[PDB]
């Protein structure tokens, strides 16, 4: 199913960069934008994308979020008028066409569109003989639906290495929530208060097992694991943070395998694809001993559209 695809690639994405400092992106982010490119490419390129993407689609547009996803031509392409109106009639942005010979006032032109007021996205020195650009820019700040009591935010031991201590803000409460234990990690599921969206974080059961974690779970593991959780008691120890964090996308796309010069619908290659989140993590919001969940060792978070299978975004927090 198509469901199943999507959240293989996040997890694909997810191990592809995998490392030693913090990360948030959008995976759905990424797939609409590869859906723009892929509505107008054909041969090789075209069965490259689509071993990912199937049929023709089923959105799925369902507190601040605010997304920037849209594909930018250099303005003397003749774009076919099918593929102008069917992109018109899918996605919320459609083609801008820009003039890249300008490198600052095409840099600045999107920069603008991207300011949802939290980015500054493509910098100096990178439009030239340029061709195609996707962008995602992503900030997300949800309220709660049970909210963390403020002062009960205490600072206390993160663990980052075997060598490395820190001291974090960790929020704390103690109600409802739905749980459950695995052999490698426990999962909790944090709801955001129109009940739509949601957290999952996946705290691995050794210390510092998270890189193992990540590179044993799939996809269709991820996905029954969020669905499979059951209401109980959670006293729950977890970071207040704030992350922005831009993502290598077309270098982490490339060591994936794509065709990023070759087939599209003449004749024009993606030259360039950005990607900036930012999320925003605070307290605000509304006998069987509880089951604890202490996030103080680097662990894994993803936020779901429950009511359509759909990973918006993921991430890690090492501290």
């Amino acid at each position: 199913f198509d469901i199943s695809m999507a959240n293989f690639a996040m997890e694909l994405y997810r191990q592809s960069f995998s490392n030693q400092s913090n990360s948030f992106f959008s995976p759905y982010s990424i797939v609409l934008t590869l859906a723009m490119t892929y509505f107008g490419s054909s041969g090789r390129t075209k069965q490259q994308l689509k071993d990912r993407l199937f049929s023709v689609d089923d959105q799925l547009q369902a507190m601040q979020l605010h997304l920037a996803n849209r594909l930018f031509a250099r303005n003397n392409l003749k774009l076919l008028p099918a593929y102008l109106t069917r992109i018109q009639k899918t996605f919320k942005a459609d083609v801008d066409l820009v003039d890249f010979s300008n490198g600052a006032a095409a840099a600045e032109k999107i920069n603008r569109w991207v300011a949802r007021i939290k980015n500054l996205i493509p910098p100096d020195v990178l439009d030239e003989m340029t061709c195609l650009v996707l962008v995602n820019a992503i900030y997300f700040k949800g309220n709660w639906q049970t909210r963390f009591a403020p002062e009960s935010t205490s600072k206390q031991y993160f663990s980052v290495d075997q060598n490395t201590n820190k001291l974090v803000d960790m929020m704390h409460v103690n109600d409802t929530f739905r749980h459950a234990e695995h052999e490698q990690f426990q999962i909790l599921q944090l709801p955001y208060e129109s009940s739509k969206l949601a957290m999952y974080v996946l705290l691995p059961k050794e210390k510092f097992g998270l890189e193992k974690l990540v590179n044993q779970l799939s996809g269709e593991q991820l996905l029954d694991s969020m669905e499979a959780v059951t209401s109980k008691k959670v006293s729950i120890t977890f970071p207040k943070f704030k992350l922005e964090e831009t993502l290598p996308l077309k270098k982490i796309l490339l060591q994936l395998g794509l065709t990023s010069m070759f087939d599209h619908s003449r004749s024009v290659i993606v030259s360039d694809a950005f990607h900036k989140a930012f999320i925003e993590v605070n307290e605000e919001g509304s006998v069987a001993p509880p089951a604890v969940f202490i996030a103080d060792h680097p662990f894994m978070f993803l936020i779901a559209d429950m009511q359509t299978q759909t990973i918006l975004f993921m991430g890690s927090y090492r501290g």
